[PDB]
């Protein structure tokens, strides 16, 4: 199948980008105590890997609604001038020519 062909190849360019470490993995509770009482739909790219893998993604839709929801997760919880908002920006950006690239289109 080509779309899994495609979301893999833009999944995994997004998780090898230098501003990806703080998505790789759900973040921990130690890392943010209280986290997950505040964001209602956690979501990381390690989730999204397993999510390719079990062939969840049967559109760009459902790929985009996840990694967009990193990023929402992102700036509801941090600060605009703390270093996890300012990833998700600059990961935002990339992924976003990264689906340009590809040309993904529903
Ligand atoms: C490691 N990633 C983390 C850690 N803490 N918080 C609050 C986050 O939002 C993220 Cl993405």
């Amino acid at each position: 199948d080509q779309l899994y062909s495609t979301l893999k190849s833009i999944l995994q360019q997004v998780k090898s980008h230098q501003s990806a470490w703080p998505f790789m993995e759900p973040v921990k509770r130690t890392e943010a105590p209280g986290y997950y009482e505040v964001i209602r739909f956690p979501m990381d790219l390690k989730t999204m890997s397993e999510r390719l893998k079990n062939r969840y993604y049967v559109s760009k839709k459902l790929f985009m609604a996840d990694l967009q929801r990193v990023f929402t997760n992102c700036k509801e919880y941090n600060p605009p001038e703390s270093e996890y908002y300012k990833c998700a920006n600059i990961l935002e950006k990339f992924f976003f020519s990264k689906i340009k690239e590809a040309g993904l289109i529903d």
